[PDB]
């Protein structure tokens, strides 16, 4: 299916964005903290899933957080292998439920709170509009065929059946368009060292992707 669905952000989401994607804030870097935080929290809960239902782990048996630097299409995509998300739960997370916690972090903030405090009131999600001025999130839950969430921090997204991208057996995508300024996360050593800042109790590999010219 190439026709996409368009839906509205709630209003304060919007809000958020619009703060993040023009902040000046000077740590852009903590994004990468956050998705890697979302990423685990997604590996959590197929694991914890599949303690009881343990088949739900067969659409992919290896649980890891991957990030690939794609610098010719300037692009950064922040793969796990967790519980995924159907078309709705696209809908319904990314679009919808973050409004409350977005609202409250923009309260925070307007008193002096340090933007890295994001993922404290649950919407860390967003910080990837520090470095980023648009994402795909392209999601597989063992629930739901692929789906592609897409937004440029405007008031409206779209959810598109995914016929497009390679098929991820089960988990997320978050896939990066790099703001022209912010082009230093593709590269292997800048990501290495921002990993490891906060890198240290992850529970899952974090694999990076290289690529690298022979000779």
């Amino acid at each position: 299916h190439m026709a996409s669905e368009t839906f509205e952000f709630q209003a304060e989401i919007t809000q958020l964005m619009s703060l993040i994607i023009n902040t000046v804030y000077s740590n852009k870097e903590i994004f990468l903290r956050e998705l890697i935080s979302n990423a685990s929290d997604a590996l959590d809960k197929i694991r914890y899933k599949s303690l009881s239902d343990p088949k739900q782990l067969e659409t992919e048996p290896d649980l890891f957080i991957r990030i690939t630097p794609k610098p010719e299409q300037k692009v950064l995509e922040i793969r796990d292998s967790g519980i995924g998300m159907t078309k709705a739960e696209l809908i319904n997370n990314l679009g919808t439920i973050a409004a409350a916690g977005t609202k409250a972090f923009m309260e925070a903030l307007s008193a002096g709170a340090d933007v890295s405090m994001i993922g404290q009131f649950g919407v860390g999600f967003y910080s990837l509009f520090l470095v980023a001025d648009r994402v795909q999130v392209i999601s597989k839950s063992n629930d739901d065929e692929q789906y592609i969430w897409e937004s440029n921090a405007g008031g409206s997204f779209t959810v598109t059946l995914d016929e497009v991208n390679e098929r991820i057996g089960r988990g997320t995508i978050l896939r990066l368009f790099l703001k022209d300024d912010q082009l230093e996360y593709l590269e292997e050593k800048r990501i290495k060292e921002v990993i490891k800042r906060h890198s240290e109790f992850v529970a899952y590999p974090i694999q990076l992707v290289v690529t690298k010219e022979v000779e």
